[PDB]
């Protein structure tokens, strides 16, 4: 996989560790999507679009003893289709506090990547209930 | 000996070697009697009080063929008694910078000892030339 290639940076697992937490336990509390919108997946990295149903359309339910109709069908008004974005936003750790870590004990302020995690979250918001013009998408 | 105590003391050795250089070099910097004055001494911890002679008076000296006679004897003008007090200064060496010294790495500011003992051997000098008033001294 290694896209997300953090071999490369210094910061060790426990620091990852710490990154992490604070970046999901900001989303947590920042999303309100996630509170009334269930999520799909995660699908993998890869996927770049997905094909989903619209089911607009009202249709009766089969009731019978035995069960001889084949009209009480669900089908796809249309299948759509729509590309994933990328929502990003990017945060500095500066090389000295990390000498401070690795050498004092000092440990990395995460709070920077928490400012991150709120900063892409509040846009994560934005786009699911405004929608965005630009990417095509519907909120 | 062992008035004093080593090993209580929250300092390792290098500690006590680093404190114990910053005195003694501050001293040879300001001791500028003892340049123009002979150590005594030291003669130890326990020596509380010293007697001494002094010869302030001058006397006839003996010229005689045989050397019958005795009256030419060297007599102290009086004979004394000194009592040695202390010269004594306390610098004070705050927890944070053993702690930071253990733990993080940023070795002791012996400074204040330094200090310290700039201000016992300008005390020593004071002693010497002016001399202290309560104790009777004479400088």
């Amino acid at each position: 996989m290694d896209f997300l290639d953090r071999n490369a940076a210094p910061l060790n697992e426990g620091e990852w560790q710490r990154i992490d937490e604070a970046v999901v336990s900001t989303a947590r509390r920042t999303l309100v999507a996630r509170r009334i919108i269930d999520v799909l997946g995660p699908l993998g990295s890869g996927v770049y679009s997905i094909p989903y149903s619209v089911f607009s359309g009202k249709s009766p339910t089969g009731i019978d003893m035995v069960g001889e109709n084949e009209e009480f069908v669900v089908e796809a008004s249309r299948r759509a289709t729509i590309n994933l974005p990328i929502l990003y936003k990017d945060f500095k750790i500066m090389w000295r506090d990390v000498e401070a870590d690795r050498h004092l004990g000092l440990p990395i302020d995460v709070s920077t990547a928490a400012v991150a995690g709120n900063f892409v979250a509040v846009q994560e918001d934005h786009l699911i209930f405004n929608g965005n013009v630009e990417l095509g998408h519907d909120g």
